[PDB]
């Protein structure tokens, strides 16, 4: 249809707040899922080991 943003929000920082200890978090739509990106340092999935 047309576009309307109603209230944006994403489980990173909503219910996976817990998950991503440290890095950068991505929701993905197209695959609904959510992911933990890892910086060089750390490593894995939630990345809380550097």
């Amino acid at each position: 249809g047309s576009s309307g943003s109603s209230g944006k929000k994403n489980p990173c920082n909503a219910e996976f707040q817990n998950f991503c200890i440290h890095g950068e978090c991505k929701y993905i739509e197209h695959l609904e899922a959510v992911t933990c990106k890892c910086q060089q340092e750390y490593f894995g999935e939630r990345c809380g080991e550097k």
